[PDB]
């Protein structure tokens, strides 16, 4: 339906985004450790993202 | 200490506690395959939480 699975699927999104920005946060404090641990969340993030969307991946009835 | 390390430090907290809350909601939307790896990124969000705990040391969340 691209409707509720979309919600979903943009929570994660989301998350990932937060982690984008926290990376630029974490660097501002020098953060050096933070960072990396940070863009494994990022990844990880995605990993929850690209699997939302391997479910909710139904994303083409929205035209 | 400086208010900057209070918020990424927030942040982190908030990415664990948001995808925890994305475990369950998904689990229940029918996408526990999501539930698992936000179990996952849970703590994993939680890592940043930790490592923030070092580098600064700096928790208080109050007003």
């Amino acid at each position: 339906m691209t409707k509720q699975e979309k919600t979903a699927l943009n929570m994660a999104r989301f998350i990932r985004s937060q982690t984008l920005t926290l990376l630029e946060k974490l660097n501002e404090l020098d953060a050096d450790e933070q960072a990396d641990i940070c863009e494994s969340l990022h990844d990880h993030a995605d990993e929850l993202y690209r699997s939302c969307l391997a479910r909710f991946g139904d994303d083409g009835e929205n035209l």
